[PDB]
RNA sequence: AAAGAGAGUUUGAUCCUGGCUCAGGACGAACGCUGGCGGCGUGCCUAAUACAUGCAAGUCGAACGAACGGAGG
């Protein structure tokens, strides 16, 4: 299946000679606890329509998270735009410590032991983009062992 | 083995930079409302300002000076 959570909704405007027109832009993070997660944005005159459009957008750009032993294999840093998110492994039973959007994306991804810090701006969309970007350069022991032509025991 | 949570605020709406404020912990603490008990601790942070009253450094007859029972008269 696919579970979704709403992050934020913002009312944006645009000026015309007859006044102004407003509409809502909604950010939605979808994912399942198997290790798949994604984010999306929607825009509509009504909030539920924006949520539905954001969900449909998020369903099209899913990614995967390596979650060996329910923990990030190694620390990484995202760098998208003006946001910075640092993710590092945590011990078993430590829970998840993160900011709002980062907590949402990590919880929907499926990880249970990870600690993160925000080192940049606090704009939610840039925070989510930075978190996903940091998730990009994750690694698995088997994959790097195959890349370097050796076994896991030799590498670890 | 250890390993870090953010929020509000400049705009008609944005994205950055930047300051201000708040969410936590600790006192030899003080003030306000209130107040049942037990154990263990702490109590002039200011005037090293001025001091009633009492006690805190004396002891050795094995180196040289006591009343009584009591020799004797
Ligand atoms: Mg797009
Ligand atoms: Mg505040
Ligand atoms: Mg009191
Ligand atoms: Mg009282
Ligand atoms: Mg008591
Ligand atoms: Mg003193």
């Amino acid at each position: 299946d696919l579970e979704e959570r709403v992050v934020t909704i913002n009312r944006v405007a645009k000026v015309v000679k007859g006044g102004r027109r407003f509409r809502f832009t909604a950010l939605v993070v979808v994912g399942d606890k198997n290790g798949h997660v994604g984010f999306g944005t929607g825009k509509a005159q009504e909030v539920p329509d924006a949520i539905r459009k954001a969900v449909e957008d998020a369903k099209k750009n899913m990614v995967f998270v390596p979650t060996v032993d329910t923990t990030i294999p190694h620390t990484v840093v995202g760098h998208f735009g003006g946001g910075e998110i640092l993710l590092k492994p945590a011990s078993a039973g430590s829970g998840v410590t993160a900011g709002g959007p980062v907590r949402a994306v990590l919880e929907l991804a499926g990880v249970a032991d990870v600690s993160s810090k925000s080192l940049g701006s606090n704009t939610p969309i840039n925070m989510v983009r930075a978190t996903i970007d940091g998730i990009k350069q994750l690694k698995n022991a088997e994959d790097v062992a195959k890349l370097r032509g050796k076994t896991v025991e030799e590498l670890l």
